[PDB]
């Protein structure tokens, strides 16, 4: 028999704030989808304030794996910050890494969000919208020290390639949406342009040559890719006044999959108007691209979610309601809670509110 | 537990008659897709002879709901007819509502449907085909009082991105299929092509300016896409010799979805060929786009199927085979009946062929 | 109750062999998504070396079934060898029929793959690598006799067509993927170009006129398109010491499926590396093209796997784990390897490894 356990706990901080600390863990004794096993990753994001003057924020990220047995690394650290409501600026460093092989890379980058329409018959008339339809203009620099044989290889393999083929814009596609992440694109509605290639050549960096690529693309959303619809929401610079954190991991084998997140940020509720708030509204993204690998198995569910509330708060609104309560602490599991975590873990969005209020 | 409970009745006139009542109840106890819910919708469509010399019928179709709260209305009434096998024209008018807003519209348009190659070495030698490949062509004169400032708003904009944005034509379709429906294209073999903007211009109408825009687009299907392979079946005006009519709706929440259809039309049964009729063949878009929401939950099937012949005729192959019979009457449950029900409820479009004569 | 019972044997050559004996069978009462039942196929693959010094081995298929009475027909035999590592070379014949309608054809065609990218980083620190992105090139000169008036319907209105019809080479991909096929595209991450024709003119045959294209097409594949991925290991003619053969059938209807595979041939066990072998790595095509029908009725497994190592061989590792060994014969069944059946049969992904040695 597959069984999936899973808890989560989200605790929330009161008055104007935003934040809540998120935890979870799961494991379910199915395979992963993955054609290469055992497959295990270990990933941690920090942020902190740096300059609210400015609006930037230092991000870091690092990205930890092996898979059979081939151990990986890649890291990131920016600053970013919102230039207007639709352009934000980044500037960072960062490096990968595969069994001997490694590479440094630094860049900076600008990416403008626009909507296809703004429309206030649509915005007084719906409480609680959803899908924004839109779409996100990268244009980026990168340098990397070509400073072993197989960065030169490939920097000279992909200068000869840009100067031969004429579908190199549109092929690049093929290459950078490896395996089923080409497939996950359509799945969300999500589309990627053709590339354009406006600069590329080689530096004197201080202790060698350096590969310099300037080059552009857009992505377009039908609604579903919270990258496009959620923008702002998604960076609440604004709301961090203190550092925020998230550590995740997984390991997985063909006996199956265990999971672990323990995190801490702003963003987690929202003011959902008349004096009431919401947990943020579920992105669309992530179930929808999970739900490409949750169908292989049968499985039951046995899961618990716990939230619990700034004092003096009680849950205005739940759906699917809570089975107990005490006192800001209110527990789901079993019945319809169980039903709609079988339904997500699929790939199904159905709506999960829960408003709450003093 | 999960169940899915559904009844089906079909009621058939006989003769040369294709005319049948359809009455369908579903309801089962999982959560729609829909990342807003509540979420109910009550849909009329009718249909009146209204010059058999000409082959034009007038058509009406009323769609509502309520969506969290918001309250959603179109209507659309138009005049169709067939002008050869391949173009259709039409001329009408209607409305749409979204809380405190409202426009209207009228409309003509040409739709021309092609297939992409015909043979008799095919015709001749499969009996009932039922993928064919082709595109569609439709043109469309559309206007739209300007008579709030919303809309005044949007027809400016429009106008503004059509003049600005060179991709235009091709990025609207982000923000035509909405959410989802983008990605429904490609499941289903179907692509929506580039349009074109013929017309763009303000008229001075009775009340004040009209927005109009003349406009085209194609869309092709690999064979699946109804709407192009059995286009003229589809509308079967040459059979509407008095009003047909049908009325459906749903009930939708976290807790679960109740359906109910109640209609009466032509084209219910088809001349199979050697004295044979048929139920016909089963649409395969509904099942295919159902098919993107049918594997969420888990389900048992508690389905029954009553198929009411003419009188004197009898069921000559069925497959799967009917459970009972009372005269003109067939009843079909459980067994391989609900393992189908399960199958296309899920995507499915596995074959249930029901034939009969006198 | 939905149950799915198969078996499967692998009985493999030691040495330096990779050839093996393949068997399976398997049914399920459960309906295939075939839009016309019954449907039933055989299909019979055979290959011998041809000329060792150049390479080539001669190639022939038979594929015969009846769908909805209607039955079918293909054969194609050809000699194919490569030219180089990434250029192979074909010229063949073969026919097609339905039912009262028959044709012959003749062609000669080159295949060439390019990889996107080769990387000494990737290769000395991976492995057992799997997705590899590309594109591959098809340049075809097809030959078909116009004996029969269907066939110069047919090529007439095609010459009509190209002459007239300015997205001809766009266009014709949705005729070309007839009904899901289209859609399996994507869902493998595999893309095919807008066809070139660079020439199309009849000939004077010595029983008439003969119809002659010439054309060429591109396929693009993100890591999964096993065509490109594993271009070489897929043609192993260079391990064709001797006559190779396969043959299949399925018969299928409302009530369920039923298959059988018997064959022989060289490329089923792999060098590892250190010594070891393996089973070849799953292709990944047929698991996710298989996955879009196989997840319409929930089922339960009943699977075992024999496998019949050469005599003195011994297994290093499986996982899953197999359930019990005699000598050089090891079997699978049950726990977690019925898990994994489900998993492939419904389009999962995950690997089954068996590393063997002496
Ligand atoms: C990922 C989905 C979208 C996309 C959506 C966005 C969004 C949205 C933003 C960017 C931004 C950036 N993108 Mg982009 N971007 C995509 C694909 C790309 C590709 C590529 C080759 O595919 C490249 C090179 C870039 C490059 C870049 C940079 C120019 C820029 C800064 C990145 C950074 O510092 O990351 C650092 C990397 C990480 C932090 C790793 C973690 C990333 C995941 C997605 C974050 C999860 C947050 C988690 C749920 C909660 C975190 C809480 C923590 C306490 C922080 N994008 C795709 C198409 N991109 C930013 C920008 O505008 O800069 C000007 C920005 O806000
Ligand atoms: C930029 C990201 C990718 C990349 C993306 C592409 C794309 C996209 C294309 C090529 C194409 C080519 N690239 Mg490459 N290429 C990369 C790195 C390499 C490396 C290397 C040492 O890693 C090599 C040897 C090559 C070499 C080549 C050839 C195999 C091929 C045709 C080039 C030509 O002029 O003819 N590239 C990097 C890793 N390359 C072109 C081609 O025809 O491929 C079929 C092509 O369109
Ligand atoms: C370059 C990337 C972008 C960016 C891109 C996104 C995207 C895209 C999304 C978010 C989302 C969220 N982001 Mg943001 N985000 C950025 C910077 C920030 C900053 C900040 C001050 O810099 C903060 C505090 C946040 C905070 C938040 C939350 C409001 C929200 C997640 C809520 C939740 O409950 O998650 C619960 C958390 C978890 C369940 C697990 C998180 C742990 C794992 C490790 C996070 C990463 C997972 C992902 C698969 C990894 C992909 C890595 C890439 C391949 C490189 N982001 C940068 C600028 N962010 C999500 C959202 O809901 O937006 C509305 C969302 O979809
Ligand atoms: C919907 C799937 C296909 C498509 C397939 C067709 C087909 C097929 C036809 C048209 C036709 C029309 N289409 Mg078109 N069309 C599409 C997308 C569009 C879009 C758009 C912005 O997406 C627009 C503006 C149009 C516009 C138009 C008009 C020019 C024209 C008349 C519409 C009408 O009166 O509807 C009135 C609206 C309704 C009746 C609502 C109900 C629609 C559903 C689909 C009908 C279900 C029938 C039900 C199962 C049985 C009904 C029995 C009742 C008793 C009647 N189409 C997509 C791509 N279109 C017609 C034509 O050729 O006119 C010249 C026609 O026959
Ligand atoms: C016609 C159907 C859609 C629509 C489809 C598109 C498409 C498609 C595009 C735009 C684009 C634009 N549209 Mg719009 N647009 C609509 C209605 C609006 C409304 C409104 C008051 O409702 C507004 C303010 C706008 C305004 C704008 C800008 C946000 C943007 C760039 C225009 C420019 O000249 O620079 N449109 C209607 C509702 N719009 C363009 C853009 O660059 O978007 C990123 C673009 O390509
Ligand atoms: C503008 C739209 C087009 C059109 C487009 C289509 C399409 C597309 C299809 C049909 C199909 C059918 N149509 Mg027609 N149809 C038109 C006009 C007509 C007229 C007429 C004389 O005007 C008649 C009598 C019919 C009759 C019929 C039947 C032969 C057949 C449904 C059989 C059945 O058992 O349904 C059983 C009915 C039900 C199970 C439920 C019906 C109730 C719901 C409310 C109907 C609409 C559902 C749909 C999801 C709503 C989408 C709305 C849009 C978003 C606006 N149509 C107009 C001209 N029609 C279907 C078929 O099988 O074709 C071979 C089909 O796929
Ligand atoms: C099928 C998936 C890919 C593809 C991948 C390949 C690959 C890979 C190769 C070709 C090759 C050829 N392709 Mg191609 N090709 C595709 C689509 C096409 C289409 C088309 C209209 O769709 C055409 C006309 C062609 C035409 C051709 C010829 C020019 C050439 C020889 C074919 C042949 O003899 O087949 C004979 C037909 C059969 C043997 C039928 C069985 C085919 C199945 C796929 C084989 C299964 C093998 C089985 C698992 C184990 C067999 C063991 C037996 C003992 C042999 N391809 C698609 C896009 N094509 C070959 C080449 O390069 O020639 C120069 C080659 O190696
Ligand atoms: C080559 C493979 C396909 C094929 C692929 C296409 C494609 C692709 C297109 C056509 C198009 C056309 N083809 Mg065709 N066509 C085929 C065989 C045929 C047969 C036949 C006797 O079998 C006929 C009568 C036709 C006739 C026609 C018209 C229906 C149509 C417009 C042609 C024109 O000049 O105007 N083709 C073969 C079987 N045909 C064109 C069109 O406009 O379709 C809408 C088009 O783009
Ligand atoms: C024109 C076609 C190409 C070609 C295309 C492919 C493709 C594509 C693939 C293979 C794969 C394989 N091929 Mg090859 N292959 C060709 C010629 C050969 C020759 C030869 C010396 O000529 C040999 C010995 C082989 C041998 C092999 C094996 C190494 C491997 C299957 C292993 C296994 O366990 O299958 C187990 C076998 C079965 C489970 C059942 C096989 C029985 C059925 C009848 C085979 C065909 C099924 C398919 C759906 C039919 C599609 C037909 C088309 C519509 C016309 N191929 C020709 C040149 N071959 C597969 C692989 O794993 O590659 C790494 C793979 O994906």
């Amino acid at each position: 028999v597959t069984t999936a356990h899973s808890d989560y706990e989200i605790v929330l901080e009161g008055g104007s704030s935003s934040w809540g600390k998120v935890k979870a863990r799961a494991k379910v004794n199915a395979p992963p989808a993955s054609p290469l096993l055992p497959a295990d990753a270990d990933v941690k994001l920090n942020v902190k304030p740096l300059d609210p003057a400015k609006g930037f924020v230092r991000i870091s990220a690092v990205f930890e794996s092996i898979v059979d047995s081939t151990k990986n690394k890649l890291t990131i650290e920016a600053d970013i910050a919102n230039e207007t409501k639709e352009r934000r600026i980044s500037v960072g460093e960062g490096m990968v890494s595969v069994g001997d092989f490694s590479h440094t890379f630094s860049f900076e980058g600008s990416v403008v969000n626009l909507f296809y329409y703004r429309s206030d018959a649509v915005r007084r008339n719906v409480p609680n919208p959803i899908y924004m339809q839109g779409r996100q203009f990268h244009d980026i620099l990168m340098k990397v020290p070509l400073d072993n044989n197989d960065l030169i290889d490939t920097w000279e393999g992909t200068v000869k390639a840009i100067g031969s083929t004429g579908a190199f814009n549109d092929w690049i596609r093929d290459f950078w949406f490896i395996g089923p992440a080409f497939t996950a694109l359509n799945e969300g509605g999500q589309r990627i342009s053709r590339i354009e290639v406006n600069g590329l050549n080689t530096e004197s960096g201080p202790k060698g040559p350096v590969g310099v690529s300037r080059w552009r693309f857009s992505h377009g959303g039908s609604g579903m890719v919270d990258s496009i619809s959620r923008w702002a929401e998604l960076f609440p610079s604004d709301k961090l006044n203190r550092p925020a954190q998230v550590e995740a991991g997984f390991r997985s084998d063909s006996q199956g999959i265990e999971v672990k997140v323990d995190g801490e940020f702003p963003g987690v509720s929202v003011d959902a108007g008349g004096g009431l708030r919401r947990i943020l509204n579920h992105p669309l993204i992530p179930l929808v691209h999970h739900g490409m690998v949750g169908k292989f198995n049968n499985f039951n569910v046995d899961a618990q979610l716990k939230v619990v509330l700034p004092k003096g708060y009680k849950i205005r609104y739940a759906a699917p309601q809570y089975r107990s309560q005490n006192l800001e602490e209110y527990r789901w599991s079993g019945g319809a809670y169980a039903r709609w975590v079988e339904h997500v873990a699929k790939g199904g969005v159905g709506q999960f509110e829960i408003l709450y209020a003093q």
